[PDB]
């Protein structure tokens, strides 16, 4: 089993339950960190590069909360939205909570070169800027999902993306 900086054990259990068949007992690898690497979008688009695996985002804000989401595709720089139907949004507050894909759009990963967001319909599920540390959630039709952090606007105090290959 993994040892993260951010998820405590309970919280690996919980997330490990609700991860498709496609990576269910899977071992997990951290592909990036914050704590490990350069804090910036453009390191965590080159740690994804070599990547051959659905991720798991984890971010911890500010007020200490935690948060992310599970995607069907490493994250890389696009021009337009792509990801599939198992990407997830999840949050552990107030308490762990998982937010499916709706049906509704299809809008659920895009990497643009200043800012990383899921979800979409103007607001976005999860949004981060250029330097992982300005982000937002907003209630968004792709998942239907609360607000992932306490308000609408947070700050990153670290994030982890792990890979299962």
């Amino acid at each position: 089993r993994p040892h993260s900086a951010l998820l405590e054990n309970m919280h690996i259990e919980q997330l490990a339950r609700r991860l498709p068949a496609r990576v269910q007992g899977y071992p997990w690898r951290l592909a990036y960190s914050t704590l490990e690497h350069g804090t910036s979008l453009k390191t965590l688009y080159r740690k994804s590069a070599s990547l051959d695996s659905p991720v798991l985002l984890v971010i911890k804000d500010m007020d200490n909360q935690i948060f992310g989401a599970y995607a069907t595709h490493p994250f890389k720089f696009s021009d337009h939205y792509y990801g599939t139907g198992e990407t997830f949004l999840y949050t552990f507050s107030p308490h762990f909570k998982v937010f499916k894909w709706s049906g509704e759009n299809s809008y659920f990963i895009n990497g643009d070169i200043s800012s990383l967001e899921l979800g979409g319909g103007g607001r976005f599920g999860l949004w981060l800027d250029a330097d992982l540390y300005h982000g937002r959630s907003n209630s968004c039709s792709t998942f239907n999902n609360d607000i992932l952090s306490k308000k609408e606007d947070f700050i990153v105090q670290d994030l982890e993306v792990w890979a299962f290959d």
